């Protein structure tokens, strides 16, 4: 199974990346499973929800006692050179946050990077429900 591992937070970049220290070793880290409206948007530069998706991985990270990753089962890093992985802040899940709060959207999948896919995909229908941020 899945064993989550010790980082230090360097920089928080966007509300979906997040640069840390993994292994001795300065690292881009893309939250795996999730969208969220972005600041540094290619096309757009900063969508709606954007800085506030951006402010909350931000405090999340910057305050926690403990930061860990957790890769999934497939690739561990994208095409970009990032590596692909659940974020832990304090033990809570900072993909999942966001997507309760209403603050990222769970992103197209790709199996076999699939692990937290359907908890993820309840706390998006439960946000919705609840009309949270980008689903209001």
């Amino acid at each position: 199974k899945l064993h989550k591992e010790p980082a230090t937070l360097i920089k928080a970049i966007d509300g979906d990346v997040v640069k840390l220290m993994y292994k001795g070793q300065p690292m881009t880290f893309r939250l795996l499973l999730v969208d969220t409206p972005e600041t540094k948007h290619p096309k757009k530069g900063v969508e709606k929800y954007g800085p506030e998706a951006s402010a909350f991985t931000k405090k999340m990270v910057e305050n926690a006692k403990k930061i860990e990753v957790e890769f999934d089962k497939g690739q561990r890093t994208d095409k970009y050179g990032r590596g692909l992985a659940y974020i832990y802040a304090d033990g809570k899940m900072v993909n999942e946050a966001l997507v309760r709060q209403g603050l990222a959207k769970v992103a197209y999948v790709y199996k076999p990077n699939n692990t937290h896919e359907q908890h993820l995909r309840k706390s998006e229908a439960q946000a919705k429900k609840e009309k949270l941020n980008i689903w209001s």
